[PDB]
């Protein structure tokens, strides 16, 4: 039932370059760069990893508290989440620093070009998850969402000190972190999320075998883009699940992990809960921006059934009923 | 006396990556890019080419009307300019579109990485400069500042149809425009501004000799970064002027062209007015952001004199007195 989404809160300002990035990269002097793109659209959208997720879990119908640091501009955002059932009492409002900001430009192809201002996100090292357990008691899961580095350890350290289930989700910081640090985020993980490119990367940097990784966690999940995802237990069960058929980029990843874990945390099986991830990923990918999408019992039904069976569908919709 | 600054109005959101861009460019796949930088600062600053300039001319003490298109968010900006002596009556407020936005990230070295959302800037093609001449009468100079492309021609076309002095300033659109188009922005120019890199570029694209360029304009100016600028008449007079010694990036270029043309348009000589450009360029380069700098008679004096002579100084300060 109750999962607390520990991670980042941002506003996300996104643009679109209707040409192609390469065609300016190709001739440019890549040591003293002077890059400039003419964009034809600009959106501001509520974002952040821990907030795309909270909203997902909440809209899906489950219990979620948001644990992430933030600024004072954060009243519009807070009331936004609290209105759908997110419990924002545990967000840390900064005294000196604005809510983190994510700026991204995407092109026709669509390569990504981006900056990240952390703002108050760095203070998420000053939060104790105890004071949470106090307020609402000991959650079923603390998700260690991509965040401020030191927070991410502390929030992983503190789960282990309190016997709390966590779900490693280190996507963003694999690139930026060591083998040692990375492994110190993946010990006792009740879950581990990654794409396979990252999971390779992970294996190189950490120096572990796939095996002893699997000793230490209880369930690797690994999303494969247009293929699907591979959920895989230490006992080799390797349930595979394809996608609802796309036909956006940002958010999707966190959106799979939201439906999956809400579908999990309403008693559904690995597979069904994975089928539910795939539905919410694609609800995003078809929505203006990340978190201006609509949950609909009817829609989901008559669509969960196209990609998986009518057997498949009924159950997820039962449990979300 | 009265110059009307025709050009772009923007807000300018600037960040700083304390590492180096190259070090991510170097290994990346430059056809399907996935670039991301961790910035440690973020500012929002009033910007736009025609507005950095208007503010310059005005703070310097002269008459300037702002001619550029804009959105409805533009009341704070307008009152900002009108409070120092800018005449904003001729700005076109959009019905459908936000004030243009300039997003830039700069690193230690400092290569530039940037996007440009034009917003209401494209409507600057719907403005007639006649309706200006009506309101305040026929200005001494219309500056064709980097703007919406079709506007830029129209505002150059319309000057020629009305016997108005203009100052080609095409910096940004050389890259993006043809030889033909470029030349159709430089015929009868009372002034032509460029850096020398661009002026080379210009010569290639237009296919002209330095000579017949000089037939058609009345004065090429060409800024040389840490060197200076070369003002040069068709009769070869080639007065050279070094810089006040730096010891920011954006804005500077427009800031030279502001002090120069205000120093001009208070009767000063090519050289003195060029010495005054160099002062305001560097006032920017030493100011938090573009247009949070202070004009000071004392300061300028006791500083115009360090780089040029005490002869030099007194005169500019007399005329700005
Ligand atoms: C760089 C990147 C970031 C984007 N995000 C958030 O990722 C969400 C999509 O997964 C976006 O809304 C962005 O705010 C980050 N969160 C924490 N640390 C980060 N460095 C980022
Ligand atoms: C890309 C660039 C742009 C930056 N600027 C403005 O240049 C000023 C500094 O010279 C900045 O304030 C930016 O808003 C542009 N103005 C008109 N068209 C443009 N494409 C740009």
């Amino acid at each position: 039932m109750t999962i607390a989404v520990t991670g980042s809160i941002a506003t996300d300002h996104l643009m679109r370059f209707p040409g192609r990035f390469s065609e300016q990269l190709l001739p440019e002097h890549l040591h003293k760069v002077s890059l400039s793109f003419l964009v034809d659209d600009l959106v501001m959208h509520r974002g952040g990893v821990a907030g795309n997720m909270a909203f997902a879990i909440g809209v899906l119908g489950g219990e979620v508290a948001l644990v992430g640091a933030a600024g004072a501009d954060f009243a519009d955002y807070r009331d936004w989440l609290k209105a759908r059932g997110v419990n924002c009492d545990h967000v840390l409002i900064s005294e000196t620093a604005h809510t983190a900001r994510f700026t991204c430009t995407t092109d026709v192809d669509m390569a990504q070009l981006a900056s990240f201002y952390p703002g108050a996100m760095s203070e998420a090292r000053n939060i104790k998850l105890a004071d949470v357990v106090s307020a609402i008691g000991k959650p079923e899961l603390v998700i260690i969402g991509a965040n401020d580095p030191e927070a991410m350890f502390l929030h992983t350290e503190e789960c282990r000190k309190l016997g709390l289930a966590f779900a490693a989700d280190p996507s963003q910081q694999l690139a930026r972190l060591s083998g040692e640090e990375i492994r110190r985020l993946v010990n006792g993980a009740a879950y581990l999320f990654t794409n396979d490119y990252e999971w390779d990367l992970l294996l190189s940097k950490t120096g572990w075998s796939e095996a002893d990784v699997m000793a230490q966690i209880d369930l690797r999940v690994t999303t494969l883009g247009p293929k699907g995802v591979d959920l895989v237990e230490p006992d080799g069960t390797t349930i595979h699940v394809g996608v609802v058929p796309e036909t956006d980029p940002t958010g999707v990843g966190d959106a799979f992990r939201a439906g999956f874990l809400t579908g999990r945390s309403a008693g559904l099986g690995l597979e069904r809960s994975a089928q539910l991830g795939s539905l919410v990923a694609v609800l995003v990918l078809e929505s203006t921006g990340t978190q201006e999408w609509q949950w609909d019992y009817e829609a989901a039904a008559s669509r969960l059934a196209g990609a998986y069976g009518e057997h498949a569908a009924a159950e997820i919709v039962a449990v979300l009923a």
